[PDB]
Formats: structure tokens, C-alpha cells, sequence
């Protein structure tokens, strides 16, 4: 069942940094249920060089993110870009994500993003490599979007108060919006996910049959529409504290989650 998951969101500790085999490590525990995974950000970590090297290893896919917020970070990961592009090997990413949740956060303005955009692509575009940015779904205004390759999603149902059953169908409520946007582009989910424990968000309760109801939910509904996601995520991150140290698939320490079984909907 390696293509359960189209590809897996892989968060990655900046105060407890891994490293290849390591990677080798945790991939091999995704590797029974996908073949793809996401890094976040470029410079952190070198994560991006340690994933290329992992998945290339593992026979793998990769989604490379650049992480944008502050105003260092442009110019620094475009280097950082331009660096792997001179040192690794890039033939098994299946795209960059040119920041996620840039606009939400106010970083910049749409044209200052769209115009950082151009400038990626016209770095990546000679690998072959397609272009995307993450956002929440009513943050994908037209001048960005007419940069783009692909768009990419990241929804939570859960920190929108949504009760368990109605989780999934909001999730495609929200794509159909980023369809609206989308120029006919296509539209991919970056982040999506469930907590298996931590309290509740108003109605949205965390526990790990609702997690596995959310698992099982997006999964075949994405399957139904054709839709590529990146699941959120990989491992449990208790460094995140509360509901969000529980978003993993699996358990912190690799571990499966008792109560989670890996499988679509339909």
C-alpha cells in the first residue's frame, strides 16, 4: 500500500536536527504507505540536501518548501536554493513550495510574492522542476496565482470549530474556493490533518478515532476527485506542545498510533 498516501508532510525538529540515516530511518517507516515526502524548509537544518540524499536512497519523491516569513529569509533561501541546485542532485522533486501561509501571515504583498515567484521559477524551471505556493484558501489573489505552475492548499477543519463528521466534506468545500482561484490551474492540498489528542477546538475534538475517521475521510475523497495531498503529517512533534504535538500518522518515536489504522475511506 505505498501509494496510500500520495506524499507525507515531514516536520523537522530545529533544535534536534536529523540526519540522513535517520531520515533513512523515518522514511523507511513511511515507505510501506507512500512514496513522496515534504520538507519545509531549504536553509533549516540543511534539511533539504539530508531529505534529496534520503529519498534518492529510498528510491522517493520529494515536494521541496522554501520557508519565507521574515525579511532575511528571501534572499536567504533563494541561496540556499541556488545551492542545492549547484550541490545535490534535484531529479526526484516534484516541486518547490515557494513559502506556506506567506500572505496569511502579512509577511509581504501579493506582487512583492508573485515577483519573488517569477524570479524562483526562472531558477528551477530549467530542471524541469514546476512551481507552487502554499496558502490558506481565500489567500490566492491573481497576481500571484498567474506566477504559478500549481497551486497548493493547506486547510485545518479542526481550527475552524468543524465537528468530525463534516471535517472532510468542509476540507473539499475549501478546494472547490481555491478552484475558484486557480486560473484553471491545478490544485493540489499541502496540509491537511486531524489531532489525536490535546482537548478540542470548539466542536472539533481531538482523539484518535477522530483522527483516524479524518485520515480515512480525506483519503477517499481525494481519491474520488483526483486531488494530489500532502497529508499532515509524518510523526507526532512534542515539541509543538497541546493538540499540536499530535498531528503525526505515527507516534513521536516512530511507532505506529494504536487506534490508527492506515488505510482510504473507499
Amino acid at each position: 500500500g505505498s501509494q496510500t498516501f500520495y506524499g507525507i508532510n515531514y516536520g523537522v525538529n530545529e533544535n534536534s536536527c536529523p540526519t540522513v540515516d535517520s531520515m533513512k530511518n523515518d522514511f523507511n517507516v513511511l515507505k510501506p504507505y507512500t512514496n513522496r515526502v515534504r520538507t519545509f524548509a531549504l536553509s533549516v537544518c540543511n534539511q533539504a540536501s539530508l531529505a534529496l540524499a534520503a529519498t534518492q536512497a529510498l528510491g522517493m519523491r520529494i515536494y521541496l518548501g522554501m520557508w519565507i516569513d521574515r525579511p532575511d529569509t528571501f534572499d536567504n533561501e533563494m541561496n540556499a536554493l541556488k545551492n542545492i541546485l549547484a550541490n545535490n542532485d534535484v531529479s526526484n522533486v516534484d516541486g518547490l513550495i515557494v513559502g506556506s501561509e506567506v500572505l496569511y501571515r502579512g509577511d509581504t504583498d501579493p506582487q512583492s510574492l508573485a515577483n519573488y515567484i517569477k524570479q524562483v521559477k526562472e531558477l528551477v524551471a530549467p530542471h524541469g522542476i514546476k512551481v507552487a505556493t502554499a496558502d490558506v484558501y481565500y489567500k490566492f489573489p491573481e497576481v500571484v496565482v498567474k506566477e504559478l505552475d500549481f497551486l497548493m492548499m493547506n486547510a485545518f477543519p479542526y481550527w475552524e470549530g468543524v465537528t468530525i463528521d463534516n471535517a472532510a466534506d468542509t476540507l473539499m468545500s475549501h478546494y472547490d474556493q481555491v478552484v475558484g482561484a486557480s486560473l484553471g490551474k491545478p490544485v493540489k492540498i499541502s496540509e491537511t490533518g486531524w489531532p489525536s489528542a490535546g482537548g478540542n477546538f470548539q466542536s472539533s475534538v481531538a482523539s484518535v478515532e477522530n483522527e483516524n475517521k479524518y485520515l480515512h475521510d480525506v483519503l477517499c475523497r481525494v481519491k474520488q476527485r483526483n486531488i494530489d495531498l500532502l497529508y499532515f503529517s509524518a510523526f507526532d512533534e512534542p515539541y509543538r506542545g497541546g493538540v499540536e504535538a499530535h498531528f503525526g500518522v505515527l507516534g513521536s518515536d516512530r511507532n505506529t498510533k494504536p487506534g490508527i489504522t492506515i488505510e482510504a475511506g473507499c
